[PDB]
């Protein structure tokens, strides 16, 4: 209707913006992502990029009134948590630096990060190996709890003179396809886990949910293109969901670790703790190790 | 394009127009993010009758992301417009499209029939002074401060379906004299709670600026529309100025008496009024004694 445009309507900004390797749709009210898009394959988790040159900025082309800025995120208790990791784009730098805008990233707490979630995003670059493409769509989520006398209550922290919105859950679509000639029905699974520190004693289907739930949840229609009368199998049935232990996990932190030792003594207290835990080196651990002990010999 | 082999998701955020109002629905909250409206002397004009629309679910939103009636009825909220139904007594079919919950917000009963319908009312009245007005209001949910500074939202959601009760409730009201008038444009910004608000608080304590009204919602208002260009304060070349306890007190007093069905209740109307201290003006006593006529002449 012309007369009720004559000054235009109000903008929402949730158009889909696109990236080098994820796109994403803004929340310019909470300053974090609605959804962040993804694709991953072999060879785009491989390359030289290396996130320690990677800086957290905000996203230039968010409109700065809505978007969030590092001085909201840096000593609020909460960590800048990708939703695209930055793992996922070690083939292109330019790529790996706009995971670093803010307009992907959401308060996430420190140990979830480092932890669960992390070890989820490896789980998602494991499948890589077992299928040609995969799909991830990863956000936040506020959802409600009990109250005292039976309501039900949406209660989140917000952060930062800008009001970064907190969420109390995160969640990700994984959609996996064996091939682009393959006649097998896609493989797919929601999961959604608390924006806490989660640790190792439970699975990762105890945070699945089924697709449908999670749409009434976050509002959002995942993968609008598939038809879901076809056979969709489910990813925990036909693949394994199983994150890594603790002492896989430990062996793959710890071999991490080896590139930033500085020094011989460094270096070898990596070994310590990794003994103490009666965790053996693996090969891999081992080459690593015995490369940059004498690196490290080579230097002043 | 591999991303979007299997589609971007959907955020359902899209402008979806109607008769006289239009609206950006949010699904996850089941609630309008904005409603817009354009309003007119005419427009508020006409025989479309209130007692004849119903609450319904939006036909055009997917069932999965709708509100129904069993999630406001016994809840403690009131199903409560965004686009008033009394602005479009010129239209049925206008006035029924604003009974679709799309446009529909758990509003607190006071609140509704009270502080914000007196808005309304206000809104309204500008089309005596300007010829047209557009009007988009919507629901907010602020943070709260604890006393050690944490700054946390937090809101009730009703229903199965989990619809969120907003803190507060915006309107913003851009005002134009003629579409040949070189007076410039007024536009007013403005943030209630959504709780019972007395009469003692004026409009213009809930003025904000368009500023900040948009950081705190996350929208771009009348975008089209040029800031740096001649735009007033519209509590500086209007009044800003709700009716009082008496104005308003006989405005729902005179209306009560058109759904008096008995002769012993209308003469209460009558009662509640004096007993209220406020004097029927001649608008009360004429359609009161011709109601009261008509009451003689069925059983
Ligand atoms: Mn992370
Ligand atoms: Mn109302």
């Amino acid at each position: 209707k012309a007369v009720l445009e004559q000054f235009g309507f109000p903008l929402t900004g949730t158009e889909a913006r696109c990236y080098t390797n994820h796109a994403l749709s803004y929340d310019q009210a909470k300053r974090v992502p609605r959804w962040v898009l993804e694709h991953i394959s072999k060879s785009k988790i491989m390359g030289d990029a290396d996130r320690k040159h990677c800086k957290f900025k905000p996203d230039p082309n968010i409109p700065p009134t809505f978007s969030a800025f590092n001085e909201d995120y840096v000593g609020s208790g909460w960590s800048r948590g990708h939703m695209a990791p930055a793992g996922n784009n070690k083939f292109s730098s330019k790529a790996m630096a706009e995971t670093f805008y803010l307009s992907n990233i959401v308060p996430q707490d420190f140990d979830n990060n480092s932890g669960y979630w992390n070890r989820i995003e490896m789980y998602c670059r494991e499948l890589t190996e077992r299928f040609e493409d995969v799909w991830v769509v990863s956000g936040p989520l506020t959802l409600p709890q009990t109250r005292g006398d039976g309501k039900k209550i949406v209660s989140y922290q917000v952060i930062g003179e800008d009001n970064v919105a907190v969420p109390s859950h995160l969640y990700k679509v994984i959609l996996a396809r064996r091939s682009s000639v393959s006649t097998e029905p896609l493989a797919l699974g929601a999961f959604v886990v608390p924006n806490e520190a989660i640790g190792f004693q439970p699975q990762l289907t105890e945070f699945q949910v089924s697709l449908q739930d999670l749409e009434k949840l976050s509002g959002l229609v995942f993968f609008p293109h598939l038809d879901r009368t076809s056979d969709i199998r489910n990813i925990c049935s036909v693949d394994t969901c199983k994150l890594l232990d603790f002492q896989e996990f430990t062996l793959y932190l710890s071999t991490r670790k080896i590139e930033g030792a500085r020094s011989v003594l460094r270096l070898e207290k990596i070994m310590e703790n990794l003994k103490n835990a009666e965790i053996e080196p693996d090969d891999y651990f081992m080459s690593r190790y015995e490369k940059k002990l004498e690196e490290l010999k080579a230097k002043e």
